[PDB]
């Protein structure tokens, strides 16, 4: 009957995410529990869904505020959901607008392919919705923008930068597309993280979806949609995750805490497993979840590896020290900060704890964030910043036909990322890095996803 | 407004149909059949799967997602090892998709487990039956019946299956509401999931699956609606009251909008309908149609009195109540309509029960719309034999809906019905969809 004493080399993570990036991911994914290939569609396990549960009752209620309502299209065409088609049966006067749909919706097919990221296997939601006038709409529009900064931030410790998509960028069928966008600074990669799109009165036209309004008069109405996936998840590991695993946000992990047994002795296992049962006992009783590992096969040594490959954001160690100093070792996650703790204080310290592990995440995040954009005057100061894994924020002067030239010049290929909602003042003379006509706003580039 | 057009009890599915169609819960996409939940219908599925969701995590079953049972179990043995692995808990929400123009219910649940040992299986095959029930029985106020399925009619790989049936008296046919399988230990040698149990000996997991799906909608929607539309129980209708004035003219509304105000602030959502260009009547109908709980009636004399009228969708019985008693006695009078709708169906289904102890009284109960429990010997050949004979009568099918958790006593001497043999236990038998 074997002990198990080291955590062997290849049951953790073998690649660098530095290093490797690539084989760093695909490591992380499968060692840590979140996906399981079948034969290369995956499973989402309990890890994995557990994440999309949360951001998904968020959303929920949030959407809920607004009045949306959510409902099941069943009718896809190539992705998109038959729906338009349908509003002008439902929608005759201003009486019947708003409407406001959702679905969270499940797709898999052949792969063509990054788990999260780069796959055609995803969960996602997406909304719709018709109204009155314009105004309403791009309201609208914003009002969910901020919900998917909230997802990410509240939830996912992801900072993201709200944009315009640039004209060659933006759906087709919408008036404008504003979007969420992430980096990931490890490999220099921007990557879309949600979208939300004024859709004006396009659809209207094309399946007169007309209301008489209030004056009595005839008008379209005006649209609006939106959507995020689990995408999402894929930039959570990608942004936290380090060279020992997964690390997971409190808000998104079902245990909160391990608790980890340490002795070497018969005479010590009764009081070190009923001292684990109370503070077991102690975080439960606070609607705290967490896990106490008792198996007797695995090493303490082993158990922390075990636990840190699988994200938990806390451990708590509780060794014969402790029993004699009425204490226990806590740490954390994200930084491996250990400190000692009075029993009594667990509970206090523990959820205080949590939320700085957030903070912490999300504050470093932050910071690698801001520290990956390059501001630029000329083209001649790109390729320098590309290659430092950098995204570039620069005047440029919107024309459509520099989009696939900028892309040409410079897979290796830069794109129009957004045009930030936050804008730095432009210069009186600025001229385009790339045309050189007068500058109008300053756009973010990179490499993409 | 064109309302319900066919009676129930007269055409039952074209009622049906113009029920789904006019209360806003589904709209066809074309003659394929294909259609869409809208919001009234979706409301329903979300509030049960609430409810589920959170019952089952009470038993430790995690949320995941298997794209799309042969994937599924000839994965579990790569998560399964040792005693410590078990019990292993999925459950899945699946939505399906269909593709416009590529070759080929759009919601339910499935849940699946391995466990050390039979006793610890079965044991779970039964809580979650219980649930089912109670989703049934809490939410969409449809009384059930459990038991378990004859031989010939449990699923294949079972060791058995356990069911929750449902009947739907106006047109006489039992429907399987949800299930709870026992599949034993046959998946575990399929696919070789073994584990070391805690003496260091290799054991098969013993395995369960369970579902339910938006047919569950559907039974709630037979079992209710009535000649006017559709009758929602109040936990799964999304406004509970709606408002509707009676021509004052601005007294009347600033008093609709202060009794939207006072059960809003409850948390009980509602709808004051205050649209200019309807009638009172017209209101009414098109919300009794939607299933709305409760109607709150505001007119002049209300105003004099410090009153209003309530009325109840389900009995439509009225009543006068101060505007000050409102938010108590709406409180009050929405846990009545859910009893009254599981009651009056709990009597409807236990009048569609007819019990026998011979064959010659099979076909009288059949032809009056009813099941009939009986005394049978459980022999998989008479299940055929029952079908084929009852058919011919008709001229339809009886088959086995249930054998009962819940069992009469059985006499020594008590024969068979069909065969008779000693009767072994009583059986629920009927026509089915
Ligand atoms: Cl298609
Ligand atoms: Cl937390
Ligand atoms: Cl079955």
């Amino acid at each position: 009957a074997h002990h198990h004493h080291h955590h062997s080399n290849i049951l953790g993570i073998t690649s660098k995410k530095i290093e490797n990036f690539s084989d760093w991911y695909t490591q992380v994914i499968v060692k840590s529990e979140l996906i399981e290939y079948y034969d290369g569609c995956y499973i989402l396990r309990p890890a994995a869904y557990y994440i999309w549960e949360c951001v998904q009752a968020f959303f929920n209620k949030e959407i809920k505020k607004l009045n949306v309502e959510n409902s099941y299209f069943p009718l896809f065409v190539t992705s998109e959901t038959i729906m338009y088609s349908v509003f002008p049966k439902w929608i005759r006067s201003y009486r019947d607008l708003p409407l406001k749909l959702n679905q969270w919706n499940t797709v898999v097919r052949w792969e063509f392919p990054t788990p999260f990221i780069r796959t055609r296997e995803f969960l996602w939601q997406e909304g719709h919705t018709a109204h009155k006038n314009e105004e309403e709409a791009v309201k609208l529009v914003f009002d969910i923008l901020d919900l998917y900064r909230r997802w990410y931030e509240e939830y996912l410790a992801v900072p993201i930068i709200k944009g315009i998509k640039s004209e060659g960028e933006k759906f087709g069928g919408a008036n404008f597309t504003s979007t969420a966008e992430a980096f990931i600074s490890e490999n220099g990669r921007a990557i879309q993280a949600a979208t939300s799109h004024y859709l004006g009165t396009n659809f209207a036209k094309m399946f007169k979806i007309e209301f008489e309004d209030e004056n009595e008069v005839k008008q379209y109405v005006h649209q609006t949609s939106w959507g995020c996936t689990t995408r999402s998840i894929g930039i959570m590991i990608m942004t936290h995750g380090d060279d020992k695993g997964l690390v997971l946000p409190p808000n998104v992990s079902k245990y909160k805490v391990v608790i980890v047994p340490i002795f070497y002795k018969t005479t010590d296992e009764n009081a070190i497993h009923s001292y684990c049962k109370d503070i077991e006992k102690i975080l439960k009783n606070a609607q705290i979840n967490c896990v106490y590992d008792d198996r007797a096969s695995y090493s303490p040594g082993y158990k922390f590896n075990h636990w840190e490959l699988r994200g938990i954001p806390i451990r708590i160690e509780v060794g014969p020290k402790d029993l004699q100093n009425n204490s226990c070792v806590i740490v954390r996650r994200d930084n491996n900060e250990k400190c000692n703790v009075k029993k009594e204080s667990v509970l206090l310290e523990t959820q205080q704890m949590l939320v700085d592990i957030h903070k912490n995440l999300f504050l470093k995040a932050k910071k690698k964030l801001d520290d990956s954009i390059v501001q630029v005057t000329s083209f001649s100061e790109v390729m320098n910043a590309l290659n430092k894994k950098k995204m570039v924020l620069a005047p440029w002067c919107e024309d459509i036909a520099t989009e696939e030239e900028i892309k040409k010049e410079t897979s290796g290929a830069m794109k129009p990322l957004c045009i930030p909602l936050d804008q730095p003042p432009m210069p009186p003379n600025m001229k385009c890095f790339w045309s050189g006509k007068p500058a109008k706003r300053w756009c973010l580039f990179g490499r993409s996803y």
